[PDB]
């Protein structure tokens, strides 16, 4: 009964983030409390590992909004990455639309916008207005990350549902736009990230599916090139 020794189930129960996270929960928090806790918890004060100073004592792994009508649903992730594997050994050639094909067959049609901040006013200010549009139901669930020791840049990420939905994609762009944020967005849908397609890339797929730079907020289809 090896599987129950100290030694394999130490690294039986490991994860990457293992981390409370700090949240406010739009389902079960009323939308009023929203700017008290901004103002409480900026990601530009707080920090990864709860340093002295910080407003939390306890390393935080994200900072958090969930809106109403947010629910887990990953589609068929152990069946996709089945899939993914058997192309592997198929010898078959491994494209952007494969992919496409593997996360509709499967339902895993989620993805994020991200973009990223050096921490101070700049990126306190471009959350609030994301945390306030996801908690009025302009936009599902975004986080930010929290600050690293040493100066860091920090993330936004922007959740979408349906990365094939053209227009839920740039609902989003357009929520994210409408908060003032000027920088790049790049939209990488959750099948890369699933998938391992990271950006060293083992299969020289690029990682990004959109991108969004404002010149206006012009959205580059990265796999068919061309302007959305």
């Amino acid at each position: 009964e090896d599987g129950f020794t100290a030694e394999h189930l130490a690294a039986e129960a490991m994860a990457a983030d293992m981390d409370p996270w700090l949240v406010f929960d739009a389902r079960t928090t009323p939308a009023t409390e929203l700017d008290a806790w901004l103002a409480k918890y900026p990601p530009s004060q707080v920090t990864r590992y709860g340093d002295p100073g910080s407003p939390n004592s306890e390393p935080v792994g994200w900072i958090a909004v969930y809106g109403q009508g947010y629910s887990p649903n990953s589609g068929d992730v152990q069946g996709l990455q089945a899939a993914w594997e058997a192309l592997q050994t198929s010898g078959r050639p491994i494209t952007p639309g494969t992919l496409r094909q593997l996360a509709i067959t499967h339902h895993v049609l989620s993805g994020k916008w991200l973009m990223h901040l050096a921490p101070g006013f700049k990126l306190d200010h471009a959350w609030a207005g994301i945390a306030r549009a996801v908690v009025e139901g302009r936009l599902q669930v975004a986080k930010v990350s929290p600050r690293a020791k040493e100066g860091g840049r920090q993330v936004i990420c922007v959740y979408t549902d349906d990365f094939t939905d053209r227009l839920g994609v740039l609902e989003a762009d357009s929520a994210i736009r409408a908060a003032g944020i000027k920088c790049l967005l790049t939209y990488k849908p959750d099948v890369y990230t699933y998938l391992g397609i990271y950006r060293a890339n083992r299969w020289h797929l690029c990682p990004t599916l959109y991108e969004s730079r404002f010149q206006g907020s012009r959205v580059l289809d990265r796999a068919n090139n061309v302007e959305l």
